[PDB]
């Protein structure tokens, strides 16, 4: 292999992989006594997108007050993007959410069985892409 490892780049090893099932169960529990307004998010690059640059932050506290259009719009600046550069954000494998949600609310619909809430993001040519095949 002769080609150039980007340092850089954080690994995209997932944090179902770093931490079991009731590993994450208790850091739940655990996260939200430390953290009763926050929202435990777990955000993620879609593992088909590579254009989009890939975040050294993956664990997000959001405040349980916003909705789903500020959190894009935090991502957005964590990712230093242009206004022709964008993502959806595929919320617990399968729901695309209304960017008027409130996060309370995907959190109760969409949290997943550990407890955690967990976002992928691509762009919308991404995952039209991938659709399309």
């Amino acid at each position: 292999d002769q080609e150039w490892y980007d340092a850089e780049i954080p690994s995209e090893k997932t944090f179902k992989q770093r931490r079991t099932f009731e590993q994450r169960v208790e850091d739940v529990r655990l996260i939200r006594e430390q953290h009763p307004t926050k929202i435990p998010v777990i955000i993620e690059r879609y593992k088909g997108e590579k254009q989009l640059p890939v975040l050294d932050k993956t664990k997000f506290l959001v405040p349980d007050h916003v909705n789903m259009s500020e959190l894009i719009k935090i991502i957005r600046r964590r990712l230093q993007l242009n206004a022709n550069q964008a993502f959806f954000l595929l919320v617990n494998g399968h729901s695309m959410v209304s960017v008027s949600t409130p996060i309370s609310e995907v959190y109760e619909s969409e949290k997943d069985e550990d407890g955690f809430l967990y976002m992928v993001y691509a762009s919308q040519e991404t995952f039209g892409m991938k659709l399309s095949v």
